């Protein structure tokens, strides 16, 4: 794949890892380092004319913005959950 890819998948794998172990404040970590890898690869995607799959993870990675802003915790929990598996499961189609 693209390296930036690469650098997503790994950072998938460490989130997944951290989790396992209960670890949260890695698990923040993770996610934060997540972040900006994903922003970028998005936005190369849109400028190639985008992926639906891709489309559908950034509309939750906003919503999980304005969740945890506004300290809808168990908005944040839940999309959070469920964006981070649309992407694994995006990824894995490698
Ligand atoms: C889950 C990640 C993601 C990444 C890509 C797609 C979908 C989800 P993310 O949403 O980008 O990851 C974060 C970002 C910031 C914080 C903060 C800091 S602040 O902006 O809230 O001050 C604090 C925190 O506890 O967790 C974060 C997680
Ligand atoms: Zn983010």
């Amino acid at each position: 794949g693209s390296p930036l890819a690469q650098q997503i998948k790994n950072t998938l794998t460490f989130i997944g890892q951290a989790n396992a172990a209960g670890r949260m404040d890695e698990v923040r970590t993770l996610q934060q380092n997540l972040h900006p890898l994903w922003a970028e690869y998005f936005q190369q995607t849109e400028g190639s004319g985008g992926s639906p799959l891709a489309q559908q993870i950034q509309y939750g990675h906003v919503l999980i913005h304005q969740a945890r802003a506004a300290g809808r915790m168990d908005e944040v929990r839940r999309l959070s959950e469920n964006t981070l598996q649309l992407m694994k499961e995006y990824f894995q189609q490698s």
